[PDB]
């Protein structure tokens, strides 16, 4: 039975670079997937997209569109001290939070900073 960590490493293994917006999307898919006992369907969708010839990035997006727990779901909020705690490769993908952000429209997560500032991570 695949764990979140294992699924994470599996997806990380398919991604170029480190600490990119897609890496954080993996973190989010795995955490929300674990909480909803869906690590198995998520792994299978991911593998099936690759087998279709989709890029891993495309496959991760397909998950957010085809696995039921992400459809119409708001991005998770993640409390961090400062903006520096966010990975360098993610810094340019940070945006003001729109009124109704959705994971299946590219909003991976919302970072809530200590002093009240918020930033969404966009793909
Ligand atoms: O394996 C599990 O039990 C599920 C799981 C638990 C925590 C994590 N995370 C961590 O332990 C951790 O450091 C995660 C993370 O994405 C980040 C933390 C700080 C910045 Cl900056 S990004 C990351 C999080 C994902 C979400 Br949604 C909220 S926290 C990931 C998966």
């Amino acid at each position: 039975d695949i764990s979140a960590k294992d699924l994470r490493n599996i997806m990380y293994d398919h991604l170029p670079g480190f600490g990119t917006a897609f890496h954080q999307l993996v973190q989010v898919i795995c955490k929300l997937g674990k909480d909803s006992n869906s690590l198995d369907i998520i792994h299978a969708e991911f593998q099936a997209s690759l087998a279709e010839g989709d890029s891993p990035q495309c496959a991760l997006i397909q998950i957010t569109k085809r696995v039921p727990i992400f459809q119409d779901a708001a991005p998770p909020v993640i409390h961090i001290r400062s903006r520096g705690d966010i990975p360098r490769a993610c810094q340019k993908s940070l945006r003001p939070v729109p009124p109704s952000p959705k994971i299946d429209r590219g909003w991976v997560c919302v970072f809530q900073l200590q002093d009240g500032k918020t930033l969404g991570l966009k793909i």
